[PDB]
């Protein structure tokens, strides 16, 4: 589940899981730190991940909220709150 | 923040960011799916996102879990909670 696809220069499509990609993004910002303090990491990640989710249901459900809610599975109410978060609503 | 890295066209390396990898993720999930209610999205991409994080820094906090939980910014129980849910500790 979960997983971008890419080819190789063979031209055969192959299915990257997409948890790689976060430890590379993950590496990448460590990379492009020095002297730096890595504090609040967990808020940089979910929002990259968040917005993208939000939006893509959203979309789906034709901004119906409580199919998105129901597809997402959680609350209606924390759903609100996200939304807000990302000015979405 | 929060990108990966990739080569292009002319040859150059650059920098896509990681929501669009999510983005493209959620919509192959989709596709692979046919006449199949889906319940528990935010639960899925979470599973997905939060493993290679927790698991990036346990690595460079050595596995101090005070030390964790203060570079992701989460509280104690919360982070102790998580690497539960993982079988992480």
């Amino acid at each position: 589940v979960l997983t971008v696809s890419t080819v190789n220069s063979q031209d055969q499509v192959t299915q990257k899981p997409l948890r790689d990609s976060v430890k590379q993004a993950l590496e990448n910002y460590f990379a492009q730190l020095n002297g730096q303090d890595v504090n609040d990491l967990y808020e940089l990640v979910l929002a990259e991940v968040e917005q993208p989710l939000l939006d893509m249901v959203m979309q789906y459900t034709r901004g119906n909220q409580t199919r998105a809610a129901l597809m997402m599975g959680i609350n209606r109410g924390t759903l609100r709150k996200k939304l807000k978060k990302y000015g979405m609503n």
